[PDB]
C-alpha cells in the first residue's frame, strides 16, 4: 500500500510496535546520558569492581560475557519487533529465520548507538556508563570490539534521529532481501520497497532541513555491514585466544 | 531562486557529468550492450586453445595461462585508473579539493569504480575485454586453477543482479561520481568539503532516476544499497591480492608500475 496516508499509518505502527518492544529507546537513553539517579561510571578496574558491586574471573572476559548476555535480550527483543512488520510473520518459516539470523547484528549495532556518545555507552538498562577510553584500555583483542563501533555511533548520531525514525529503518533492515539463503527473496523485497517508501517519507516529514537524509542513513547500510564483519572477526579471535567460554544457544544458532 | 531552477541545474549537471563521462571512456554501456547481443564480431574466448588463439588475433600488450590472464588484468585495471582521474576532474569541485585528498579519494575508490564499471561489459556467460575486440566466458575464468579461478566469479554474481537495475550511461555517470565523493575514506583531511559535494551528486542522481526510471519504485535506495555490496567485492578483491603476493611469487620497474 503506496499512499501517502497508508506509509504514515505504517510509520506510526511500525513506532507503537517499537515502544512496546523495546524498554529503553533513544528518548530514555538520551535523557539518562544528558542528566534530565545519573547513572554509576565505570571508567578503570577500581570502578568496575564496585560497579559490580552497585550495579568469568578474568576482566576482559568478564566484560564481554555480559555484552553476550545484553545481546541474547537484545535479540529476544528484535523477534519480538520483526513479527510486527507487516507481511514478515506470513513469509515462508525458513525465511523469517534467516533474515533474523542476518539482521540481528546490524539492528543491534544500530540501537546501540543510541545508548553511546562520544564518552562511553550506557549499560545495564541505563545504570552504568561505561567509559570508551576503559573499553580503549582492554587487552587484544577485547580492547578491539568496540571502538569502531564508538567511531561509527558519533557519525551516526550526527544524523539526529529520533526513535520514530529508528523504527522503520531497523523494519528496512530486517526485510532484506539479500540474505543468504532465502528461498522467496521477491516477497521480502517488496516489504523492503514499502519501508523504504515510508522511511522516505518519514525523514522529509521529520527532518524537512535536512538535505539528502534518507540517502545518508541507507548510506549507514555500508558502515552497519562492515562492523559486523569485524564483529564475526573478532569472535573468530577469541575462539584462538581463549579457553572454555560458554556460549547462549541463540548466539551459537546466529553465529553458526 | 525562481520555481523549476533548482530541477534545472540538478539536470545540468547529470548533462555535465554524461558528456564528460562519454569523453573519458571510450566503451560505454550502450555500445557494449549492442557487442554483448551477438550480430565486427568479437573474438570469443571459451578455453586455453582459444585464448591461445586470441593473442595471434588480438594483439595484447601486456607462462602459466591463469598468470598470464591476471598479468593482462593488472595493464587494464591501470589503464582504467588513468580513465577514471580524467573522469574525477571534471566532477564539479573534485579540483579545488586538498590534493592529498584528492589522491585519497581517487585510491580508495578506482576498484569500486572498475567493477562497476566492468559490469557494463559483462553478461552471464562473459565479459568483453580489449575494447570490445573479445569476449572471455564466465566458464573458461570459472575453470582457472586456484586461487584464480574465484578472481571474477564473485565479479559475475554481482554483475548480474547490478544489470538487472537496467542503468543507462546517464545513470552511470552520475553514479560514479557519487562513489568518488566519498567522505568516508581512510585518511581524508577534510571530510565536510566531500560530503558536501557528495549532497548534490546525490540529489543529482535521485532525480535522474526518477526521470529515467519513473517505473523503477526506489531504484535510488536500491542503488545506493549496491553501493554497499561493492565494498564486499572490492574487501574480497584485496583479499585476493593478498594470496597472490605472499603465495604467488613465481621486474622491479614492473613491480613498481604495479605498485597498486
Amino acid at each position: 500500500g503506496s499512499e501517502s496516508a497508508d506509509l504514515r499509518a505504517l510509520a506510526k505502527h511500525l513506532y507503537d510496535s517499537y515502544i512496546k518492544s523495546f524498554p529503553l529507546t533513544k528518548a530514555k537513553a538520551r535523557a539518562i546520558l544528558t542528566g534530565k539517579k545519573s547513572p554509576f561510571v565505570i571508567y578503570d578496574m577500581n570502578s568496575l569492581m564496585m560497579g559490580e558491586d552497585k550495579i568469568s574471573k578474568e576482566v576482559a572476559i568478564r566484560i564481554f560475557q555480559g555484552c553476550q548476555f545484553r545481546s541474547v535480550e537484545a535479540v529476544q527483543e528484535i523477534t519480538e519487533y520483526a513479527k510486527s512488520i507487516p507481511g514478515f510473520v506470513n513469509l515462508d518459516l525458513n525465511d523469517q529465520v534467516t533474515l533474523l539470523k542476518y539482521g540481528v547484528h546490524e539492528i543491534i549495532y544500530t540501537m546501540l548507538a543510541s545508548l553511546m556518545n562520544k564518552d562511553g555507552v550506557l549499560i545495564s538498562e541505563g545504570q552504568g556508563f561505561m567509559t570508551r577510553e576503559f573499553l580503549k584500555s582492554l587487552r587484544k583483542p577485547f580492547g578491539d570490539f568496540m571502538e569502531p563501533k564508538f567511531e561509527f555511533a558519533v557519525k551516526f548520531n550526527a544524523l539526529e534521529l529520533d526513535d520514530s525514525d529508528l523504527a522503520i529503518f531497523i523494519a528496512v533492515i530486517i526485510l532484506s532481501g539479500d540474505r543468504p539463503g532465502l528461498l522467496n527473496v521477491k516477497p521480502i523485497e517488496d516489504i523492503q520497497d514499502n519501508l523504504l517508501q515510508a522511511l522516505e517519507l518519514q525523514l522529509k516529514l521529520n527532518h524537512p532541513e535536512s538535505s539528502q537524509l534518507f540517502a545518508k542513513l541507507l548510506q549507514k547500510m555500508t558502515d552497519l555491514r562492515q562492523i559486523v564483519t569485524e564483529h564475526v572477526q573478532l569472535l573468530q579471535v577469541i575462539k584462538k585466544t581463549e579457553t572454555d567460554m560458554s556460549l547462549h544457544p541463540l548466539l551459537q544458532e546466529i553465529y553458526k
